[PDB]
Formats: C-alpha cells, structure tokens, sequence
C-alpha cells in the first residue's frame, strides 16, 4: 500500500470530505518545494495510492489539502486557503504516515498517524 | 476576577458565541452533581464573573454548555445535543481555567488554558 | 455491524489511542443515565461491536470517552475525566454513527460521522 | 488595535506558548509573497501591533509560525514542522481577525475569529 495516506472528515456536515484535491510536496536539495504526488479523496474522504515504498524516499515532505475549493463547492467561502502539514519522513520509524484533517470554514485540525 | 471562564466560538461563521446559556456543576461526596455557578456568554463569546477564588475550591466540576438553544438561533437543529467539560479543579493549588468551546453543528472542541 | 462505532486518535505522539474504555449510555424516563454499552479501543484505536442495530433504539445518548486513564498510562498530565458526547437517536435521522476524537491533553474534539 | 492578531496555545501543557515567531507575508500583484510583518508572542500567547487598519488591505495573506523553535526550547522534539496558514482578508470589507495557533508534537489546529472593526 502506500505508505502516505490522507484522510479527511467534514466536522460540520458529519460526513467524510468527499474529492478534497490534495497535493504533496518534496524538498528538493536547493531548498525548493518539489511536486511529489496528489490526488483527491474518495467516497470515504481518504486518499489511497499517492505514492511507493520506493519514491517515498526520506525527506521532508509538505501535504497541502485544498479546503478552500471543497467548502466553495458547498456555497461557503472559508477562512483559509489550504490545510497542512510539514514533517521528515524518516527510514527508522514506523513505515506508514496518515494525515487525518478535520475540517470546519473557520477551524481546522491536522495531524499526522505514524504507524506500522 | 473569576478563576474559572467560559468562552464558547461558532466554528462555522468564525465568530463569538453570544447568549450561549453555561451550566456549571460540582459533584458532591454523594455522586450527585451540584448547580454551582451559571450564566449566558457575551457578545465577545466570554462568560465572566461565574465564581471567586473563596468559591471555587478543589472538586470534580462538570461544565454544560446548551449549544442546542445557540444553533436553533441561527435556524440550524444541531446533532450535538449540549457540550459537557468534565474536570478535576485545583488538584495542585488554585489555578485560573479558561475553557473554551468551538461549536459546529456535528462537532466540538473544548480547550482548556490553565495560568497561575 | 454497531450501529454506534468509536475512532480515538493521539495528537500528542501521532498513533491510534490504544485500550482507551468508553461507556455509553441512554438516557431513562426518570431523566438518570441507564448503562447501555461499554467496550475499549482496539490496537487501530477503534471500537467494534458496541451494540446491535436491534438493542440501539431511538432515545438521547452519552459517549463518555475515559481519557484522564490514557493519559495516566502515558505519563502525561491530562485536564479532563473524559471526552463526551450526548446526541438524540432518531429513526427518521442517520444509519450509522461514528464518534472520531483526536486527544491531546488539554485539547480534544469529538465529531459525529453520520452516514449509511 | 491592530486587525490582524495572532495567538499561539500549546495542546500539551494547557499554558500559552511564549515567545514564537511568527511572520506575515502578503501576496503581491506578481503572485510572490512580501514580507508584511513580524514579531514574536508574549507572555499571553499573543502578537500584538503587527498592522494597522489602514495598512491591512484586501489581500492574500499568509502567517507562518516557528513551532519547531517552541518544542525544542521545552525539551520536545516534534514531529510538525512548523505552522502555517494562507487566507484572502477584508474580502467584504475591513474586519479584525485573531488567528489562534493551538499546537502538539504531531497536530496543530488553526482556528480564526473574524469580527467586525
Ligand atoms: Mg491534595
């Protein structure tokens, strides 16, 4: 499987965020943000496939959820443009990183599930 | 100044939570749960003056907010009923407790800040 | 499969919430708390097999989520008994309903998932 | 009073987060991000006196906070890296915002309360 997943649930409306675009980003040796991998949330507001065991090399990675275009699909214009979330993906952890992002227009958490 | 305050915040419209009615308990040596202080938030969202230093001693209080009454306000019927912060007070000494709750109509967060 | 089901992450180190009780309850005609299900989350911070679609009937809920005991097995000093959420059930509303909390010591938030 | 505020709170110990960087940029005609403003939290958790009402026009404005720097000065090692948020102000005209930045090791929520000057 993947070993970076996303999920994503709508705190207003309790229900998943369905086709939230998400995209993933690299840093690059001169310090610049790479694209890396995105994709959009399913049915169930998770993000499955975006990436290998061998492309997710270490690094540090940026995950950016486009909260702004989901909440204008619903006639509301939020607060902010995107959520997310910068951290080191790293050969000596847990394998397998989920970012779980609970969404409200003018509050929003995200939080990265490290695991095996 | 009260050693305990309740703010409570609309998530949704990212706003203060006005007339917003707050229940405060402490449970006694019997299990039941005392009315020990109450009032309506204002138009900053923020309910002062609930108790004093001489009131407030060490005990478990249970703070119950009626967000059902705010959202019916705004013509929404909420499925979280009524917000509860269940917490023990005091156990290393007076401190002063701000709780603040952010409401949405599936969903709430109650963060607590404690000062000397 | 429970019509009532529970999810309980950990922001603090970034994993599901392991062996966390949670005490359900209905609430009877003379206004008391009936004892009604209780279980502990699982190694994915679930909780499976609460209750049966036929023992959960419409009535007004309470999910009490036991997170001063978590965070007393992690040595970390936590505000709150627990995490609760109260919501009335009825027949013409949601099929199933998923309670997802994300702990932190002085910070949580519980969010209805309701969806069929 | 400025109208744009920032505030910084730690998930973990229940205090405010003293001492954080914070910068503020704003989204030029060209697209690239101007350095607006900056400052470091208080003993409140709070920066105060970033702008002013007549300099805070309509824009895309982005707040980055040095979380990491807070951790590791308590002794943590967080997972997060930073914080960071981008949001189009004064849209339907002025308001005065308090961003509030609530942070642990491996989550951070952002939470905005938009009022009326
Ligand atoms: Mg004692």
């Amino acid at each position: 499987m993947s070993p970076l997943m996303v999920k994503v649930l709508d705190a207003v409306r309790g229900s998943p965020a369905i086709n939230v675009a998400v995209h993933v980003f690299r840093k690059a040796a001169d310090d610049t943000w790479e694209p890396f991998a995105s994709g959009k949330t399913s049915e169930s507001g998770e993000l499955h496939g975006l990436t290998t065991e061998e492309e997710f090399v270490e690094g540090i990675y940026k995950v950016e959820i486009d909260t702004k275009s989901y909440w204008k699909a619903l006639g509301i214009s939020p607060f902010a443009e995107h959520a997310e979330v910068v951290f080191t993906a790293n050969d000596s952890g847990p394998r397998r990183y989920t970012i779980a992002a609970l969404l409200s227009p003018y509050s929003y958490s995200t939080t990265a599930v490290v695991t095996n």
